[PDB]
C-alpha cells in the first residue's frame, strides 16, 4: 500500500508573506487567546466522552447482572442451572454481534486505538482515523463490548476518541488554524488529554504525548497540552463524583481507573511499603514478567498472521463469527469455573455464587465483578483468595486474553495485561508468606510490581509508563521499585521480540522511523540512500508537460529547477535565473546604499513545489499566453488557496477539457523557496536527526556547485531500507 | 566581555572515520555500559553532597542555639540580656567572614547558582563554573552562610553542586566521553540529580533539565536522567532516615525540602482539601502574589544596579565588609522582634524565650526555629499565629531578603521566597475564617496556594516548577489549584518585569536566545542578519598566512573555501576542487557499475575548520614541502588529538620560533566536510529553530551558486540585535 505523509513543514510564499504584513502585534495576541480556549474546549469535550463511556458501561453491567443473579438462585434451587446460563449467552451475543456490526462499518475501528495514533503522530495518515464516523464507531463498540465480558478494556480507546476529538473540532470552528502543523499539535493535546482521561495522570499524558511524535522542544506548546491534560482529567472527575455520590463541589476519585490507597493496613510495628531487601525479589519478579510477555506477544503475533492469511480474505459473513465464537467460549469457561473449581470460603462487591450460606465463591468474585473492583480486590485485600484460585485464574485469562485481541471488536489491552500481573503478584506474596515472615512489608507491594512487570512484558514503554503508573499509584516513595522493574522486564523482552504494538504495526507494512540509528548506519553517507532519478518542474513551464507529468507520476513533490547548461519559455527561464542569483558583493552593496547523459542532466535547485498547489493552479485560470509578459496573472490570496484545503481534487477528477494546452503557468510565487537542504558528503545520523526531529518531508541533497542531486523520502530511511543498504555497502568492499 | 560558547555539533573527519570502522557492535554495547554506570556514579555522588552538606548544617545550628538557649535564660533572670545577643553576634559574625572569605576566593560562587546554570545548558562557558574549586568553595559556603541565620536557602546551590558533579567526574575516569557533546549531556544529567535531591522530586528534575537545554528530543538520554534523577533522590533518602531514625532500610522522608502530609487533621463532616467555589480565592491569591512577584524583582534589581556601580569597584576589603553588616543588621532585627512584638501565646520544636510561665513566643517560633521547622508549622497548625504577627513576620522577612540576596556569600532563594507566600496565605486564612465559615475546606490549602503565587511572581517558572510542586506535595489532586495560580501569577507578573533569573543574567551581559521569535521576528529574511566580512582559509594554505590569521583575529572558527575565478599550492587547489565535487550523472554511474570588489570575491564552500584544530597542526609538525607532495603527511590519530582536548594552547603562547614559514599545511582531512547550511532566502524562525534545537555554532549562508554569503553567530541571534534590525528595515521602508 501507499500512504500519504502529514506536511509538518512550514511553506512561506507571497500569500503568506501579504498575510504576515497584515498581522499585527493585537492580532497574534488574540490569535494566541483563541488557540487556548481551543486548547480548553478540546479537554472539556475529552472529559465529557470519558463520561459518557462509563456512565453507561455501569448501567449495561448492572442491568445485566441484576437479571441474572435472580435466575441464578431460582434455577439454582431446583438444580436446573440452565436459565442462567441460557440469559447470560443471550446477552453476550447480543453485544458482540453490535459491536462486530459497528467494527464492520468502519474497518479502522478495530482493536485498540495506540497502533493507528502511534503512526498519525508520527505523519503516516491512516486513512480513516480522524472521521467522527470513526470516533462515534469505537466509542459506541467500546461500551457494548466491554458489556459482553469479551475480557477487554476501556482505557486503550480513549487514547483514538481524545485524538478524534482534537483533530475534528478546531475545524468546526486569515483562515484559523488550515495548517497540518497546527492539526498535528491539536492531536497531540487531544492525546495527552485522553490518557489523562483514561488513567488520571496528566503529566504522564504529557509526556506520552511529547514522545511518539519527538520533534524539537516546543516550550509553549507542552504548556498548553498540560492544560489541556488538566482540565480533561477534572472535568470528568467532577462529574463522576457528583453522579456517584452525594456532594458536587468535591472531586473525590480520579479518572477511570484508580489503584486506590496505599497504607499500611493497621498500625502496627515495622510495617512499611518496601523496604531495600526486596530489591532482589522485584528484580526476579520483573524477569519473569518479561518472560511472559515475550511468551504472550509470540503467541498474538502467530494468530495475528494466521487471521491475516485465512480469516481476513473472506466475505463480510465472516470476521462476524469469529466474534461471536470467542464470546461463546469465554461465557461458558467463566460460567464453568465459577461453578466448579471455585473454593466457598467463609466471609455488596463480593459475589456468593453456588455457594452455601456465609461463604462466597472466589471464583466468582474475581470473574464476574467489573475489572476495576478485581484490581482493588487483589491490591487491598489478603487472605481472600487460594493459591489454587489464583494459579487457575491467571491462566485462564492470560489465554483466554491472548486469543481475544485481534478480532473485529473494538479491545482493549491495557486493563486486561494489568490484571493478570496483579493475581502473578499476589500468588507470590502468598507462597513467600509460607515460607518467610513478610510482616516488614505491605503486602499488596507484590501486586503492583507483578502488573508493572506484565505491562513492561507485553507493551515495554519506557518514561511516560514509568510517570502514568506513579501517578496513579499516588505515592511517590513507589519511584524506584516501579522503574527497575520497568527497565529490567523491557531488557529481558527485548531478546525475543518487540512490543504488541511494534508487532501489529509491522503486520500493517507501514514505514515507521525508529529513535536513532546504530553506528554502523553513521558509517554510510547520504550519497548511498537518495534517489539518482528526479521529476522536475521548470519555472515558467507548460501545462501541456504540468498534467502529463501530474497524470503519469505519483511524487507528491516535484523540485522546482532550471537547466544549468517556446522561445518566450526560455528568455522568461533565464530572465528568473539572473534575478535569483544574490552574491555576496551585491548584498555588501546593497546594504552600504541603503542517451543517459540527456536523461541525467546538470540541473540548478531553486524550490519545491507540492502536488497539491499545482492541482490548485491548475483548477483556477492560473496562466499566460507567451506573447503576453509574466506580469499580468490571477495572483490568488491565501483564503483562495485555503478553501480548498480540507479536500484536494484529483487530477483524474477533474475534465481537464477547459485547460488551452502550450499556456505557459508560473510557479514562483507559489512554490516554497528555501527548503532544507543537506550536502552529499554528509552521513546518515544527521540526515535521520534532521528529518526526524524537524518532522519535514522530501529533504532534498545538493551539491557544492549548487547542482541538485537527489531527494530523500521516509521510505529510504526505514530500518530495512537501511540494514539492506549497509550490506550491499559490505559486499561492494 | 567575550564568551566561548560549546562545541555541541558533532564533527567527523578521517580519524573518527576510522574509529568508527574500527568500532563493532559489541564495542557500542560495552560503550553504553560504561555510559550507564557513569550515570549511576554521578547520581549517587550528587546524594552524597546533599547529605554532607545537611548533617553538617544541621549540628551547627543546633550547637549554636544550644549555647544561646541556656545564656538567654540566666541573662533574663538577672535582666541583662546582653551576653545572648552578644554570642548570637559573634556566632554569625563569624560564620558570615568565613563564607564571604571563602567566596572572596572564587568569585563565581556567589549568589544562587541557576543563573550559572542556564548559561552553560545553553553553552555559554563561564569562565569558572566547572572546576573543583567551585565546587568545594560553594559546598562550604553554603552551610556557613545558613548557619549564619543570613535568611538564604539551601536547595539552590545544590543544582550547580549537582551540576559540577557531572561534569568533572566522567573526565576523572577511543578516548572516553572527550567530545563536548558528552559533557553538555552529562552536565543536564548533573543538575537533573541536584534538583531531585534538593527538592525529592524527580520528574520535576528531569523536566527542569529538559528545558533550560532545549534541544531535539533524545529518546535514550532522558531515559538515563531519570534513573539519575532517581538513583540521587533514593541515596539521601536511604542515609538521612538511617541517621535521623533508627531503622536502616526503610525509606520515610524525601529529600531537604519536604512540605509533610495534606490531609483532613480530624474525621469531620463536609472536610475536604479543596472544593471548586475556592477557585476564585486562587485566582485573587494569584494575581495578589505576581504583584508582590514585580515589586520584589523591582527592588532587587535597583539595588543590583546599584552595587554593581559603587561596590564592585572597590578593593577586596570592600564587599567583605557589606555582608558583616547586613549579617549584624539582621541579627539585631531578629533578636529585638523576638524579644518586643511577639505576643505570648498560651501552649520541642515550639521555643519559648523571654515568656512566661506555659507560654510560647509566636515570633520567637518563627524566627529562630530552621526553615523547613518554619514552614511545617505554618502549613499544618491552626490558630497558633495572631494577624499581627503574620503581618509582621512577613514584612521583615520579605524586606530582609530583598536586602540580602546579591551579596557575596552563597545565597539561595526558593526557600525564602516560599516562606513569606506561606505566611501571607496563612493571614489570608485566618481573616476569611472570621468573616465567613471555612470548616468545609482544609486551612492548610490557602498557605500552600500562597507559597506557589509567590514562587511563581519571583522566579517565574513553568511546567518544572508545577510538576516541582505536585511531587513535593505528594498529592495529585492539588494538580489544578497549584498550576491556575502558576500561569496566572506569571501572566500579571509579565507586565512590569521579567523573572529574577533573567535580570541577573542580563545584568551580566551574556547573549541568550529566547524560546520563540515574534511574527514580526519572521517577517525578516536571513541575508540581513548574516555579517558579510568573512576570514577564510584556503586548502593546502600557507603556514604564514595561518598564523597570521590566527593572531589577527579573534574569530574561533573559519570557512574552508576555494577562489571561484605558490605554483603548487594553486595547483593543489585546483585538483581538490576537481576532485571534491560530485555530479548525479557521475554517482548515478558509480551505481551502475557497482578595492572592495577584491575584497568581496566570489567563494566556493567546501568546509568550516575550528580554531583549536588548526593550532594544534601547528603545534605538530604537520606541513609537507612544496616540492614534496600532498600525500606525505604524519595522519595524526584521534587519540593524539584528544590528548590535548581539556586544555586547548593559546597562539601567542608558543614560541613559534620552530615553525618555518613558506610551508605548506593541508586542513582537508580534519576539517568538517559538511556542517548545516542555509539559503539566504529562508527567513528568520527557521534560522532560529535550527540554531537553537540543533545546538550548533556558526551557521553558513550560501546561495544558489555555491558561493559563500555570510555566517551566522549567536551573537546575530539575541533579542536585541533582531530587534535593532527590524527597526532599521522599518526605517529603510
Ligand atoms: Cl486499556
Ligand atoms: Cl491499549
Ligand atoms: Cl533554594
Ligand atoms: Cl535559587
Amino acid at each position: 500500500k501507499d500512504y500519504e505523509s502529514l506536511d509538518y513543514d512550514r511553506c512561506i510564499n507571497d500569500p503568506y508573506l501579504e498575510v504576515l504584513e497584515t498581522m499585527d502585534n493585537k492580532k497574534g495576541r488574540r490569535y494566541e487567546a483563541v488557540k487556548w480556549m481551543v486548547v480548553f474546549a478540546i479537554g472539556v469535550c475529552t472529559g465529557l466522552v470519558g463520561l459518557f463511556v462509563d456512565f453507561f458501561v455501569r448501567l449495561f453491567t448492572q442491568l445485566k447482572f441484576g437479571v441474572v443473579q435472580t435466575s441464578v438462585e431460582e434455577c439454582s434451587q431446583k438444580g436446573c442451572l440452565a436459565l442462567s446460563l441460557l440469559e447470560l449467552l443471550g446477552f453476550n451475543l447480543t453485544f458482540v454481534f453490535l459491536a462486530s456490526l459497528l467494527v464492520l462499518i468502519e474497518p479502522v475501528a478495530a482493536g485498540s486505538g495506540i497502533p493507528e495514533v502511534k503512526c498519525y503522530l508520527n505523519g503516516v495518515k491512516v486513512p480513516g482515523i480522524v472521521r467522527l464516523r470513526t470516533l462515534l464507531c469505537k466509542v459506541l463498540g467500546v461500551l457494548f463490548s466491554v458489556a459482553g465480558g469479551l475480557f477487554v478494556e476501556k482505557e486503550g480507546p480513549m487514547i483514538h476518541s481524545g485524538s478524534v476529538v482534537g483533530a475534528g473540532l478546531p475545524q468546526f470552528q486569515f483562515p484559523y488554524f488550515r495548517s497540518d502543523r497546527d492539526k498535528r499539535d491539536f492531536v497531540s493535546a487531544g492525546a495527552a488529554a485522553g490518557v489523562a482521561a483514561a488513567f488520571g495522570a496528566p503529566i504522564g499524558g504529557t509526556l506520552f504525548s511529547l514522545e511518539e511524535g519527538s520533534s524539537f522542544w516546543n516550550q509553549g506548546l507542552t504548556w498548553k497540552v498540560l492544560f489541556c491534560s488538566m482540565s480533561a482529567t477534572f472535568t470528568l472527575n467532577f462529574f463522576r463524583s457528583g453522579i456517584q455520590f452525594g456532594s458536587w463541589g468535591s472531586f473525590q476519585l480520579p479518572g477511570l481507573l484508580n489503584f486506590g490507597e496505599f497504607k499500611c493496613s493497621d498500625s502496627d510495628k515495622k510495617c512499611h511499603l518496601w523496604t531495600a531487601m526486596d530489591l532482589g525479589f522485584f528484580v526476579v519478579m520483573g524477569v519473569i514478567g518479561g518472560l511472559l510477555g515475550a511468551t504472550f506477544n509470540c503467541l498474538n503475533k502467530r494468530l495475528a498472521k494466521y487471521r491475516m492469511r485465512n480469516v481476513h480474505p473472506k466475505p463480510k459473513l465472516v470476521r462476524v463469527l469469529e466474534s461471536l465464537l470467542v464470546s461463546l467460549v469465554t461465557t461458558v469457561v467463566v460460567f464453568v469455573a465459577s461453578m466448579v473449581l471455585g473454593e466457598c470460603r467463609q466471609m455488596s462487591s463480593i459475589k456468593t455464587f453456588f455457594c452455601p450460606n456465609d461463604t462466597y465463591n472466589d471464583m466468582a468474585t474475581l470473574f464476574f465483578n467489573p475489572q476495576e473492583s478485581a484490581i482493588l480486590q487483589l491490591f487491598h485485600q489478603d487472605g481472600t483468595f487460594s493459591p489454587v484460585t489464583l494459579a487457575l485464574f491467571f491462566v485462564l485469562y492470560f489465554l483466554l486474553a491472548c486469543w481475544t485481541y485481534g478480532i473485529s471488536v473494538p479491545s482493549g489491552l491495557f486493563v486486561p495485561s494489568l490484571l493478570c500481573g496483579a493475581a502473578f503478584g499476589r500468588l507470590v506474596a502468598n507462597v513467600l508468606k509460607s515460607y518467610i515472615g513478610l510482616g516488614h512489608i505491605y503486602s499488596g507491594t507484590f501486586a503492583l510490581i507483578g502488573a508493572a512487570a506484565f505491562l513492561g512484558g507485553v507493551v515495554r514503554m519506557t518514561i511516560s509508563l514509568t510517570v502514568i503508573l506513579i501517578e496513579s499509584t499516588n505515592e511517590i516513595t513507589y519511584g524506584l521499585p516501579i522503574m527497575v522493574t520497568l527497565m529490567v522486564a523491557k531488557w529481558t523482552g527485548d531478546f525475543f521480540n518487540k512490543g504488541i504494538y511494534d508487532i501489529h504495526v509491522g503486520l500493517r507494512g507501514v514505514p515507521l522511523l525508529e529513535w536513532e540509528t546504530e553506528v554502523e548506519m553513521d558509517k554510510l553517507r547520504a550519497s548511498d540512500i537518495m534517489e539518482p532519478n528526479l521529476t522536475y518542474v521548470y519555472p515558467h513551464t507548460r501545462i501541456q508537460s504540468l498534467v502529463s507529468i501530474l497524470r503519469t507520476t505519483v511524487h507528491h513533490a516535484f523540485p522546482v529547477v532550471t537547466e544549468n547548461r517556446g522561445n518566450q519559455l526560455i528568455s522568461n527561464n533565464i530572465k528568473f535565473k539572473k534575478s535569483s542569483i544574490l552574491t555576496r558583493a551585491g548584498e555588501q552593496r546593497k546594504r552600504s546604499q541603503s542517451t543517459m547523459e540527456e536523461r541525467f542532466r546538470p540541473l540548478t535547485f531553486h524550490g519545491l513545489i507540492l502536488r497539491s498547489q499545482l492541482v490548485t493552479l491548475l483548477v483556477r485560470g492560473v496562466c499566460y499566453s507567451e506573447s503576453q509578459s509574466s506580469a499580468s496573472q490571477p495572483r490568488l490570496s491565501y483564503a483562495e488557496m485555503a478553501e480548498d484545503y480540507p479536500r484536494y481534487p484529483d487530477i483524474h477528477d477533474l475534465d481537464l477539457t477547459l485547460l488551452n494546452p502550450r499556456m505557459i503557468v508560473d510557479v514562483t510565487p507559489y512554490m516554497n523557496p528555501s527548503p532544507f537542504t543537506v550536502s552529499p558528503n554528509t552521513h546518515v545520523s544527521q540526515v535521520f536527526n534532521l528529518f526526524r526531529t524537524m518532522g519535514l518531508r522530501h529533504l532534498p541533497v545538493v551539491n557544492a556547485v549548487g547542482e541538485i542531486v537527489g531527494i530523500i523520502t521516509r521510505h529510504n530511511l526505514t530500518y530495512e531500507f537501511l540494514q539492506a543498504r549497509l550490506r550491499q555497502h559490505y559486499q561492494t568492499i
